[PDB]
């Protein structure tokens, strides 16, 4: 026998960073009987197939409006083989709070034995010119706890899929070649 593919991925991070834009942007191209199958669900299914004709489905969930200390919040992050800390690029604070973020990724990384693939997602890339978060300071950040380096813009697409599609690689051990 053989089964699906399937890899979970939680979109974590403060209110207003963008996040229910992110994922919807992802979902868009599903929109009609794919997209209603998990409609009031907690996530929605995707797939794609990566080079070296790989198929799998990306499960991917978006918090909502759960703070870090939400009682539902575990059962977003438990499971999650991908995670993607997004902050908006012309909010500070939303940048600073990843670090209280990353804490909750680390505390259930450690206790399920596991080793999520992090992803630091700037978006709003789009607000590049208004930016309270210079590029430098993202690039830190990954350096300092190896983290996949993402700029996005939820509004118009740049580089939404290929954030999504890296993460699902990098989740398989595969660093894509572009
Ligand atoms: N310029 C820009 N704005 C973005 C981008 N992504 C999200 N936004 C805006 O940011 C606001 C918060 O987005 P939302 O997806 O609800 O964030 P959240 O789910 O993290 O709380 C929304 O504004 P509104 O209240 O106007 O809808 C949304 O339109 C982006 O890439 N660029
Ligand atoms: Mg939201």
């Amino acid at each position: 026998g053989s089964h699906m593919r399937q890899l979970k991925i939680v979109v974590l991070g403060d209110g207003a960073s963008g996040k229910t834009s992110l994922t919807t942007c992802f979902a868009q191209e599903t929109f009609g009987k794919q997209y209603k199958q998990t409609i009031g669900l907690d996530f929605f299914l995707r797939r794609i197939t990566l080079p070296g004709n790989l198929n799998v489905t990306l499960q991917i969930w978006d918090i909502g409006g759960q703070t870090i200390g939400g009682k539902m919040l575990d059962k977003y992050i438990y499971g999650a083989q991908g995670v993607l800390l997004v902050y908006d690029i012309t909010n500070y604070q939303s940048f600073e709070n990843l670090e209280d973020w990353y804490t909750v990724v680390k505390k259930v990384s450690e206790e399920s034995e596991t080793q999520p693939l992090v992803a630091l997602v700037g978006n709003k890339i789009d607000l590049e010119h208004m930016r309270t978060i210079k590029p430098e300071k993202h690039l830190r950040f990954c350096q300092e706890n190896g983290f996949s380096s993402h700029f996005v813009s939820a509004k118009t697409g740049d580089s939404v899929f290929l954030c999504f599609q890296k993460v699902a690689a990098e989740i398989l051990g595969i660093k894509l070649n572009k």
